[PDB]
């Protein structure tokens, strides 16, 4: 059970409830707001917006990837806590079974602090892509920095 | 030590939809300014005379002229703006009514959902061998809660006001 | 202290996801479509429909009553299980601190079955009689009925 | 309608005894030090819950002839390292019907081969009834005399807790 | 950047509050009781059972490895959760920066459920020895049991 | 022109007033108690023990070195700070006018943390034999460690 | 690891409530005032004009370096005592990690005298180049010399 893991910490001028709404609860929608050139649509197909909720993110028709689904494992918007899981979608490929994210945020001034952890759950006797991992933190970190900048400059959004 | 003069302490537990950073700011840091903005008929101005809006800072809160009162003097004893903590003391001004040595405000807030949780604890300190009026206490808490409640509605209404 | 406990076991032709949506998850917004001659507005004042959510139902201007705020406690919608708190509002008389409903449905063929466990808790400052505890029941029994008629005649709603 | 009162006493103190010493005697081991200093007033004292850390509770018992009989205490916050503690006298016959509980905050600091302390004690009234100086001064003088007693033995014995 | 993670779930017949005191809280001393042949000492350098506790170990002089050092990130003693990291040691080979221990137990019947995660963080540039992984599990597992049975055979131990 | 100052930070189980006394105030007398094969005598030749005080420390006979004189420039015992300086002796070779010593200690639990800064000042138109600094620290640290162990065993010395 | 230390005692007719501000508190805006050709911009991007603040001086298009960042380990704007650290920026050659500047201004009638301790601290095994010290000591003394003029020139400013 060899699972590669990236546990990191970040810090923002953006407020923590706001950033959470943007990067966790509303992520499926916000992905399409920040990258209309990559994602055609983002929805919920199962759940009411809390634990057990299932989203469907669809790439534009010209993108190599097709779609992904994530499920909400635990959510406690009270203390900016959620653990979700990417359990279906081409990006996974054949070597990976599901990618699990666990996010913890907290206010530090008018801004935030967060502990983000990614763990890749490989299929029986497969090699987790070390490269797939660099691509993972890459795609997100950009997204997170891209959102942070919209928000900074549009303070009424999710405020 | 025949006695260590007894002091009067109120411990409050309060909650807002306002995010702890907007409130730490509106009612602690820029309070001096937000009072006059919120209640421009009672206070002409608030202005930091000493320090640079940080620890050991002291402000002068000024009432109108016709108003019984004139100026209030607050000193900043402890701050951790990151964690929304503050000790700030009231010492120079006639709001005491020539009997209280000082009033000790201790404040701690924390985020919840889209809002705040709040630790407030007021302590009234008299000058040598004087009584600590229940009266002033009734009023020290009542004017501030009203104050607080006005500034909440503002910030709920105007959602970009504090940063 | 001690409280009055109404416990029940009702049965319905409507499927349980249709009732759970109509009478638990969207109750607040459904009380106004059905009793627009009583209620002006229903709304979540805070929450993601999760567990710490709070809704607000407002009575019409003339109505002797003014408002109620309900705050979910824990949910399992998939299973149609919900415990939800009536913590404040004009409706609570001085004798009542809160009223706790415990909802759990199951399927019965093309219909449903459900047990309800409504509890009136008082304030130390007063005691609980039966006239009021009997009214709550009527209000809420009569509501469902009005809704059953509706979920039966329009099968598209929350199906 | 208003927030209930409670009475606080702030003290600032200075000792020529090293501070880790007095943190052991009047705080971490108050329950055992109280009997050694005052076997005349106390029969025993001891722990009943925990192993010294946050949440730890202790029990105090006065001889069979004393008009008081026992006292309970819970440790709210311990940061021994900087000599800060917050504990609560929450149960025993010492709480005259008006008193609900007594909260004690203590911070100590090094000053040469001795120390400086700031002690704050907060009495909390129970619904309806009111607190008064009675319980307080008596409470103030009991704690102080004990400590002086501590101070004179800790000095008279350099290696004890040193 | 990427770490080797080990997620483990087993479950043992002992009340959580009893394993907890042995396999983690006092795991310094009871590690000798367990192996008075591989283990020389069990010590708590600092921490009064306080989070941020750091222990000190040393195998018998014969053993090639000198000692092991742990800090306790957090301990929910009341809740039977603990996070601890192996931060220094001869056992901590020159290619591993730290090995993190995430353990959470809870009562199940008259037994326990064991899920624990250990993460292997490699010192900058190194791949980390996949040997130290297989090894890590076997050694702290074999010891898992010893301590189970013993505690099983004495119901008065840490009651 | 610029001198060499080595900024150190250390930790002792001993209390700061103990460290400070032993390693600073009666240091001239302890060096002989701890190292009577190295040293013959410690004394004060120009001072009362207050600021601007001078000690005279002779090395046993048949020893390379002959003696050393230090002056106590700043003394704030209350906060455990000191500024003293070696300015005379064959131990200071041809180069360096004066290596300066600055000790700042703090209480912590049953012990103490320290901050020490040695500032080696080159001799008029010279370089600093940065190999005499390597030599200076060692002996001063052993002296220390010997004193540490000595004070721990006998907890009545500098109480 | 050794460090390079500067003991410089200066003088100046110009009043210290102006130099101190210029030379320390508003140095970031004034560097950029005395040498527009060396720097195009300089600002405070963190902290709030007090101990713990961080500055960003931005060298012009035509410079090897483009920016450096300073931190105020300590401020005392009434006794004219400061202690700020150069933590980040290109100027720090692989062998230098930070420079610690301790300044103290005293009042000599209508002017000042001073003591500046500049201490360059090396990274893990690396050592500072004699070069690295005279450079820093000079463009800075030079800067000071232009301001002695600037100010004296016009008592209007900083008075
Ligand atoms: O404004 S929102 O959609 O709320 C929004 C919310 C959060 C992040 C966003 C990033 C980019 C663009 C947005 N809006 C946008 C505006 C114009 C065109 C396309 C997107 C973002
Ligand atoms: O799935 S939904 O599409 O919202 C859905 C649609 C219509 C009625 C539903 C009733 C109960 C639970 C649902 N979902 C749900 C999903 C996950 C967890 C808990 C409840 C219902
Ligand atoms: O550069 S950033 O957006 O800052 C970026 C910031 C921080 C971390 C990053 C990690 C991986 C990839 C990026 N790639 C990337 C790739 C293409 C465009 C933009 C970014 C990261
Ligand atoms: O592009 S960024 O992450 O901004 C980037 C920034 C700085 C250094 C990089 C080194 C390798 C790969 C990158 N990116 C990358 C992006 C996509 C696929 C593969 C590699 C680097
Ligand atoms: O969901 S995110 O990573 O945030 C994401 C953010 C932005 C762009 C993305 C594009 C492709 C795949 C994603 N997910 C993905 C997940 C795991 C592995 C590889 C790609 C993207
Ligand atoms: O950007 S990442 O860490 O890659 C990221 C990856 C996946 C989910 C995330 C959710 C919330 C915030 C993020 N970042 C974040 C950054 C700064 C502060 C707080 C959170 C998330
Ligand atoms: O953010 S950084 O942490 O520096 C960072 C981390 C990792 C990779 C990065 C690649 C490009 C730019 C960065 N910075 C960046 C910063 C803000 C906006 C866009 C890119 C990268
Ligand atoms: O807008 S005001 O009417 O003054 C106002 C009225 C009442 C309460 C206020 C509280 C905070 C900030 C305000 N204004 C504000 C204005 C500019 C900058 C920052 C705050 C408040
Ligand atoms: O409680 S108030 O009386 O308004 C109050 C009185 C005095 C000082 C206060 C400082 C901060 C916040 C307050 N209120 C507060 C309320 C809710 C949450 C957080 C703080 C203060
Ligand atoms: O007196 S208090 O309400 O405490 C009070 C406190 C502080 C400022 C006040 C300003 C105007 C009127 C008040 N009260 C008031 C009282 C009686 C008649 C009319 C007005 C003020
Ligand atoms: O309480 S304050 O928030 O500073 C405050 C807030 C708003 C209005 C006030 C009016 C008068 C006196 C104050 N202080 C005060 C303090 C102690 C006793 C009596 C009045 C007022
Ligand atoms: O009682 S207080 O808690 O102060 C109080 C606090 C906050 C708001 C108040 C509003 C109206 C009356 C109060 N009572 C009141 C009573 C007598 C005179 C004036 C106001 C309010
Ligand atoms: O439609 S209404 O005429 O408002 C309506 C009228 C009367 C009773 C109703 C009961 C349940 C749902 C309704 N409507 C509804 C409509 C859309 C979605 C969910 C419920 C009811
Ligand atoms: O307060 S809300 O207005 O929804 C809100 C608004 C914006 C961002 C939020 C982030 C987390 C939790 C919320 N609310 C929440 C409320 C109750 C329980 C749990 C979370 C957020
Ligand atoms: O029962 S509810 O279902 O919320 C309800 C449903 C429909 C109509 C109602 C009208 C008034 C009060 C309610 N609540 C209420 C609560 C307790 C006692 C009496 C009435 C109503
Ligand atoms: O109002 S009465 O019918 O008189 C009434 C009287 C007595 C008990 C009742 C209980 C539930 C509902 C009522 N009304 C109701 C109305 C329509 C449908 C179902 C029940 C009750
Ligand atoms: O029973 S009622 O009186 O309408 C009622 C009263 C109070 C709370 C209720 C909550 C859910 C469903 C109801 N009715 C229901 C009806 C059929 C099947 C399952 C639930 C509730
Ligand atoms: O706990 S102490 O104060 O340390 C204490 C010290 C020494 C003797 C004491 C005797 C009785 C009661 C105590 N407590 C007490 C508390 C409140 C009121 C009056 C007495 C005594
Ligand atoms: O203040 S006393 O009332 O005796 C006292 C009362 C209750 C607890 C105390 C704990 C530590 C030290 C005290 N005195 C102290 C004195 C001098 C220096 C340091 C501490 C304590
Ligand atoms: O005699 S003691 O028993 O200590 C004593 C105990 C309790 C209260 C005291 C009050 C005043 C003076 C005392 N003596 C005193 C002695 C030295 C310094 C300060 C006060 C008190
Ligand atoms: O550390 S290991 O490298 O796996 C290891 C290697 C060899 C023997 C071991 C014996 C006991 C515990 C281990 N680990 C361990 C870890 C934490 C607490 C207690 C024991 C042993
Ligand atoms: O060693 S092996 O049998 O290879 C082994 C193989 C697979 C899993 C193991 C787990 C724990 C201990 C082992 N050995 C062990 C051996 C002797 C005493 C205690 C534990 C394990
Ligand atoms: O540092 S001391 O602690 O005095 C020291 C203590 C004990 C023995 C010493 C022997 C030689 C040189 C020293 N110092 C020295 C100092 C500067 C340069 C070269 C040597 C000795
Ligand atoms: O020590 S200097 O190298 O000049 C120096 C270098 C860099 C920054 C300085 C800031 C204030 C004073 C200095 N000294 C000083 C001395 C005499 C007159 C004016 C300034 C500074
Ligand atoms: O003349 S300087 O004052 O340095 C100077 C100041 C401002 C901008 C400069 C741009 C290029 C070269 C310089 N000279 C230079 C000289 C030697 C090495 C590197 C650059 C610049
Ligand atoms: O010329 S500077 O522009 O500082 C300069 C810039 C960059 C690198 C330099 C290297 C050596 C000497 C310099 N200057 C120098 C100046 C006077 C005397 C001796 C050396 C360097
Ligand atoms: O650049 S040079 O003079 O060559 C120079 C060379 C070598 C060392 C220097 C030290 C300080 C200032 C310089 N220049 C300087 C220039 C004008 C006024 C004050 C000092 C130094
Ligand atoms: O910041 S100052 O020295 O005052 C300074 C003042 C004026 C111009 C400077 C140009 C380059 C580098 C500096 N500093 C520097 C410092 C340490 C090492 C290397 C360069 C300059
Ligand atoms: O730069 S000047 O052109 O004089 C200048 C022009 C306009 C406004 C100024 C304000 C402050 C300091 C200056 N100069 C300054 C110059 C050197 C050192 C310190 C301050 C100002």
């Amino acid at each position: 059970m060899a699972a590669y893991t990236i546990v990191k910490e970040e810090e923002s001028p953006i407020a923590p409830h706001r950033l959470f709404k943007a990067l966790v609860l509303e992520r499926h929608q916000v992905l399409v707001k920040a990258q209309p050139h990559v994602f055609k649509s983002g929805e919920i197909i199962e759940g009411d917006g809390g634990v057990g909720t299932v989203t469907k993110i669809t790439f534009v028709d010209g993108h190599p990837l097709t779609y992904m689904l994530h499920k909400f494992d635990e959510i406690d918007a009270a203390n900016f806590y959620c653990k979700y899981t990417l359990f279906e979608g081409d990006v996974l490929r054949d070597n990976i079974e599901k990618v699990v994210y666990e996010v913890k945020l907290e206010a530090v001034g008018g801004g935030s602090k967060g502990k983000i952890t990614v763990t890749y759950h490989p299929k029986p006797g497969c090699t987790v892509n070390e490269e797939e991992v660099k691509i993972g933190e890459k795609k997100a970190y950009e997204f997170y920095k891209q959102v942070e900048e919209y928000l900074a400059a549009n303070p009424e959004v999710f405020a």
